[PDB]
């Protein structure tokens, strides 16, 4: 599954992930990528906040979904 994340500059960073991995996996793959701290990273999809033990596919996230990071 390919997902965008948004930065709050409007980088994009993309991401490989499963349809059911966690928010908290996603986080993770963020901190690789641009070294934010997943404590201090807000996502939102569609304008839903994402909750950490929640999975991509509990939000309908689907292949080419852009997510946000925000305050
Ligand atoms: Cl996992």
């Amino acid at each position: 599954l390919q997902i965008f994340v948004k930065t709050l500059t409007g980088k994009t960073i993309t991401l490989e992930v499963e349809p059911s991995d966690t928010i908290e996996n996603v986080k993770a793959k963020i901190q690789d990528k641009e070294g934010i701290p997943p404590d201090q990273q807000r996502l939102i999809f569609a304008g839903k906040q994402l909750e950490d033990g929640r999975t991509l596919s509990d939000y309908n996230i689907q292949k080419e979904s852009t997510l946000h990071l925000v305050l």
